[PDB]
């Protein structure tokens, strides 16, 4: 077929599986949420806490799904339909290597639930405990071993693909053990090779000879919010393609509909990037077509206390905060304006 709906295996979109409730986990997890100090507001300070009630929740926004559960399965269902709308093909996992058996049960009902929509999965590794090549090969075997075989797990060209937040504190030195062909722990030819997609943070000075000597394949920029770093300007993306291109790797921008966190850091404003009914949405996605890349990432699907969230959101007013909204667009308009820029995307691949 050829109608212009098909999801797009090259769009990745950033999904975060960390929402409770006390009933599906004895805890309206997450919704909950500790209100960071202000580290230039000295000592003593007591920020308080978000407690995660019908009123009062840990995002500037409110879900349309209400203070749902991560691990009901009803809420991942709808949850599939909306990344079908979105024409989004690849769900991008946060791994935070709990080791426990909720995080266990979660990944098998979001694999089952993608896999119904044919929707595929990848991991975003995030920074844990001591983490490092050793034990980041270990867990990379752990994911490739477990959910490998399953029908939704993400393939490039018959290879997993891996996101990797933070990378830059990790040393070259310490990544060439694991990425380069010659290194003495490596993936490479191993059957658990995969593509490593590293965090392009700050300057190409810094990053372009980090991603070399490391042996990332590529890498990405995840902030939703334009000026953040380097990697988040989209000025700059032309540039970084352009290299990327010359060195063999795959740049996957990270595009976002706009950013707020100022419910968990009320002192974080300078990063606030207003919506615009879309507007600023299409300005960055237009700006990642444009660069000419193969692949697009989508921060977020459901980031809701960095107001980053495609999710659908609708008007709410408690007596303890009133909440932002999707403003003259309706609550699933991030989702269908995300259809509309795939299809630009897949225009010019
Ligand atoms: C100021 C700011 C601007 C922006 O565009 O994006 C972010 C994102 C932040 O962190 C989110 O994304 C990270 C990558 O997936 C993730 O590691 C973060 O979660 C972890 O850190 C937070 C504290 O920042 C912590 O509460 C959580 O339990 C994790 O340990 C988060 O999802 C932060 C600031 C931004």
């Amino acid at each position: 077929n050829n109608l212009g709906t098909e999801l797009d295996y090259d769009t990745f979109c950033f999904y975060y599986d960390w929402y409770g409730s006390e009933a599906i986990d004895g805890q309206y997890r997450h919704w909950a949420h500790a209100i960071a100090p202000d580290p230039n507001g000295g000592s003593g300070q007591n920020p308080g806490t978000i407690p995660g009630t019908q009123e009062s929740i840990a995002s500037n926004f409110y879900p349309q799904l209400g203070r749902y559960s991560s691990s009901d399965p009803n809420i991942l269902t709808k949850h599939m339909d909306m990344f079908v709308m979105a024409r989004t093909g690849v769900l991008a996992l946060t791994w935070w290597n709990e080791q426990d058996e909720t995080e266990a049960k979660r990944i098998g009902l979001i694999l089952d639930a993608a896999d119904k929509k044919k929707i595929k999965v990848c991991f975003h590794l995030e920074p844990y405990p001591s983490r490092n090549v050793q034990n980041l090969r270990e867990n990379i075997v752990k994911l490739i071993t477990r959910y490998g075989n399953h029908p939704a797990f993400y393939r490039k060209d018959g290879k997993p693909l891996f996101f990797i937040y933070d990378s830059y504190l990790i040393e070259p030195s310490e990544w060439e053990k694991l990425l380069s062909p010659g290194g003495s722990i490596t993936i490479r030819n191993t059957a658990y090779d995969a593509l490593m997609i590293g965090l392009w943070t700050s300057s190409p000075t810094v990053q372009r000879p980090f991603i070399l000597n490391a042996h990332f394949d590529g890498f990405y920029t995840y902030f939703a919010a334009t000026g953040f770093t380097y990697g988040s300007t989209p000025t700059n993306w032309v540039s970084m393609q352009k290299w990327a291109k010359e060195n063999g790797k795959i740049f996957i921008p990270s595009v976002g509909p706009g950013y707020i966190d100022t419910r968990i850091r009320p002192w974080n404003g300078s990063v606030i990037r207003t919506r615009t009914d879309g507007q600023y949405y299409d300005a960055m996605y237009r700006k990642a077509i444009e660069a000419g890349v193969s692949a697009i990432s989508i921060t977020s699907f459901n980031q809701w206390h960095e107001g980053s969230q495609i999710e659908p959101a609708v008007p709410y007013t408690s007596s303890e905060f009133t909440y932002l909204d999707y403003e003259n667009r309706e609550p699933d308009y991030y989702l269908t304006r995300t259809a509309y820029w795939v299809g630009k995307f897949r225009e010019s691949k």
